[PDB]
């Protein structure tokens, strides 16, 4: 155990950062992962033997998709880790172990279509699973995955504490249907504001946990404008594959996923932004002062957003 991983001095000083991209070389990704785990767990949380073989595991359950792919496993993990960081004392151990593994797996087998799609498709996944249906799934994938010989990083907990963690994992992973955000939040927004937050009210943590899991998802919006701006051309492009799909089945798209509105993409991220990502940042900002740096980051994206509508850029 006296094996630390290190990393070259620019990504060891920017990996701490909220806005650190984690770069197009694929395969320092998951030495960047074990990384962030010795950083916000320990080299004690898991033995690297089986961690290594479970993270080359969850990569090869990923797909070859322009958005919902590895690399955005990874990137999702590292936004976890930064919050981690920055709130050093909130959170429990378990959590610490389960948080970052969660945001590895919260898309495992993602085919690049909507829950939407699936039921209109009528695919086997959307009859198994009436609603979060891929969240379902990617928890499901989560479980197979750790039950595969020496892939089980959480041998060395008790069967309570293992319990726990994949109860953390499994409400985490739930949280990242957008399709409960909305609910989820404004929630939070009461409890903070009438004062009934309560950080030792068990499912007052899990909601704050599914709103971190939310802001460590749309952290695409957090980045410098050049990596915002050319992840969500990866974003459209799933969706607009989606939207040939829609038209393949006799039905018209919502205008997020038709190619043909291509030039108002400008707009709909004004929309997201304002009816989407901001309240995000905003509420997890009230409830973790210390990630103020999101909410900074994305308001300067919607700002870049306003400048391409003005033809300024
Ligand atoms: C989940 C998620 C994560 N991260 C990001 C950055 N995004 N961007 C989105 C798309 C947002 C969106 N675009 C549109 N547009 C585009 C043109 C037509 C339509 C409108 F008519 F509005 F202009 N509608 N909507 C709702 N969804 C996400
Ligand atoms: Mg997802
Ligand atoms: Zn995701």
């Amino acid at each position: 155990g006296l094996m630390q991983f290190t990393l070259p001095v620019r990504l060891c000083k920017e990996i701490e950062l909220f806005h650190f991209d984690i770069g197009p070389f694929e395969n320092m990704w998951p030495g960047i992962f074990v990384y962030m785990v010795h950083r916000s767990c320990g080299t004690s949380c898991f033995e690297l033997e089986k961690l290594c073989r479970f993270i080359m595991s969850v990569k090869k359950n990923y797909r070859r998709v322009p958005y919902h792919n590895w690399k955005h496993a990874v990137t999702v993990a590292h936004c976890m880790y930064a919050i981690l960081q920055n709130n050093h004392t909130l959170f429990t151990d378990l959590e610490r172990k389960g948080l970052l593994i969660a945001c590895l797996c919260h898309d495992l087998d993602h085919r690049g279509f909507s829950n939407s799609y699936l039921q209109k498709f009528d695919h086997p996944l959307a009859a198994l699973y009436s609603t979060s249906t891929m969240e379902q799934h990617h928890f499901s994938q989560t479980v197979s995955i750790l039950q595969l010989e020496g892939h089980n990083i959480f041998s060395t907990l008790s069967s309570s504490e293992y319990e726990q963690v994949l109860e953390i994992i499994r409400k985490a992973i739930i949280a990242t249907d957008l399709a409960l955000y909305f609910g989820n939040r404004k929630q939070l927004e009461e409890m903070y504001q009438t004062g009934s937050l309560n950080l030792n009210n068990q499912s007052h943590r899990d909601r704050v946990i599914g709103l971190m899991m939310t802001a460590c998802d749309l952290c695409s919006v957090t980045k410098l404008w050049p990596v915002t701006k050319l992840t969500a051309n990866d974003i459209y492009a799933e969706f607009w594959a989606e939207g040939d799909e829609m038209k393949k089945l006799g039905i018209q798209p919502i205008p997020m996923m038709d190619r043909d509105k291509k030039d108002e993409v400008p707009q709909g991220q004004l929309g997201f932004y304002n009816a989407v990502a901001i309240p995000c940042y905003t509420t997890l900002t009230q409830i973790l002062p210390p990630t103020e740096p999101l909410l900074k980051a994305c308001r300067d994206n919607l700002s870049q957003w306003e400048k391409v509508i003005r033809g300024e850029e």
